[PDB]
């Protein structure tokens, strides 16, 4: 009876076609993912604003069953291990200091940091790697700006952050370096901040309170090392998705050489046809009976929401499959709902922005090295993009 899951695969870049007829042919599933118990897996925009959007769907019970998901081991660390209240106070917290302005206030430094790249890139010669040259280089050192960390330790956490990275390739050496040094170097960071409040990413949250509890140590840790590792990966391989597009689309290659004050819309409408790698947000929990398309969820039964699918809904959007930049204003759902979504946006607007912005302002020549399918993948079992791509001018 279930439908084996996941639907896209490690190897692709769209949503899979079989996915986007299922949401057709069969808009409510049972499924069986590689990992965990069965579950529903809910296809349409108003299926998905609706389950990710009632009190009594919720994470909680993951925290004592197997969880229906793509990879071996359970979600354990960083607020998707959690649940409300004990959730809602942590958001609450990392919402005042994780701001949208500072994002913007790091734009300067971003931009500094892409057109260093381009010359270093320049300098190197031709063909480059885009990736280890350009989208696994510019997260770590933003990200690193972001907590006011010294630029002679950037180097240590590329490669420390790289070494559990999926989009990169250092040993477990480093791992066992990482391990040993790296979250006594952000605690090391931590007590400053402590000591002496400073206007970086870690003071904001050791100063600001969810009414008036505190983010401890742990906490502040635990945030970090997944902004600094997982938000890394996150970053890295959507900007190597995204640039991978631009090396491949020479009419939207020159429509924003062309038109700088399109890139928001074309950033907005990527972010509108994000198939979210592998099409689904993590698993929610009826906690109660509810109805939905004439079947019957259960109390305690899981869904999984195919947030990137409904991101690309016909029935939202026109040939929704297929990007259209000329679409603005513009609204998105491959990013979760209501009190279901990734953190991480306000920061992924000014790199996305930045990325396809200095680029094109320093070295717009640029091209794939190579005839345009041969290329090596990132297979890590939750996002998909190139691993390299080679460039030529
Ligand atoms: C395949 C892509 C993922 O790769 C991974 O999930 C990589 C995980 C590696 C294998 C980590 O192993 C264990 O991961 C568990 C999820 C948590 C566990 N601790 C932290 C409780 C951890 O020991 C190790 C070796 C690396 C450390 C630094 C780690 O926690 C890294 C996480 C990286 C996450 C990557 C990004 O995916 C994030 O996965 C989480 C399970 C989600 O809850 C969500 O996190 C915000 C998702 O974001 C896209
Ligand atoms: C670059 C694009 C990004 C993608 C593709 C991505 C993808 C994911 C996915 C698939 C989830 C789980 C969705 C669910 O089931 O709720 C998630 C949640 C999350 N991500 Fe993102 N993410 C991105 C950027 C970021 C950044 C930069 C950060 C660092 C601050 C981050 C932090 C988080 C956190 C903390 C969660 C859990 C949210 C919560 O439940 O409160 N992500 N991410």
């Amino acid at each position: 009876e279930p439908r084996a899951y996941p639907f896209n695969d490690v190897h692709g870049l769209t949503l899979a076609g079989r996915y986007g007829e299922l949401q057709e042919t069969e808009p409510v599933s049972r499924v069986r993912p590689p990992y965990g118990e069965e579950a529903w897996l809910v296809t349409r925009y108003e299926d998905v604003r609706a389950v990710l959007g009632d009190g009594r769907f919720v994470r909680g019970p993951s925290m004592t069953r197997d969880e229906p998901r793509t990879r071996p081991e359970m979600v354990k660390g960083g607020l998707l291990s959690m649940d409300p209240p004990e959730h809602s106070r942590l958001r609450r917290l990392v919402v005042k200091a994780f701001t949208a302005r500072r994002a913007e206030s790091l734009r300067p430094r971003a931009r500094e940091i892409a057109h260093e790249l381009v010359d270093q890139m320049a300098a190197t010669g031709q063909p480059a790697d885009l990736v280890a040259m350009f989208a696994r280089q510019l997260p770590v050192r933003v990200i690193c700006e972001l907590l006011g960390v010294p630029s002679a330790d950037h180097d240590r956490f590329t490669r420390w952050s790289g070494a559990f990275l999926s989009t990169a390739e250092v040993t477990a050496e480093e791992m066992q370096e990482a391990a040993e040094q790296a979250y006594a170097y952000m605690g090391d960071l931590i007590d400053r901040r402590r000591k002496e409040p400073t206007d970086d990413l870690v003071s904001a949250l050791v100063q600001a309170r969810d009414q008036q509890d505190s983010l401890s140590e742990q906490e502040l840790l635990d945030l970090a090392i997944g902004l600094l590792v997982a938000g890394y990966e996150s970053t890295t391989t959507q900007i190597a998705d995204f640039v991978y597009l631009l090396m491949t689309r020479p009419e939207l290659r020159r429509q924003l050489l062309d038109r700088p004050e399109l890139i928001p819309s074309a950033v907005e409408e990527l972010t509108r046809w994000v198939p979210l790698g592998v099409g689904t947000a993590f698993p929610r929990y009826a906690v109660e009976d509810v109805t939905l398309r004439g079947v019957t969820i259960r109390a305690g039964e899981p869904v999984l929401a195919s947030t990137g699918a409904a991101n690309r809904d016909q029935a939202q959007f026109p040939d929704a499959d297929r990007i259209d930049v000329d679409r603005t204003p513009n609204q998105h759902l491959g990013f979760g709902h209501g009190v279901h979504h990734c953190l991480g946006a306000p920061l992924a607007r000014v790199e996305l922005q930045v990325a396809l912005e200095v680029l094109l302002q320093r070295l717009p020549g640029i091209r794939l090295g190579i005839p345009e399918t041969q290329l090596r993948w990132s297979e890590g079992m939750l996002l998909r993009g190139p691993l390299e791509l080679p460039v030529v001018w």
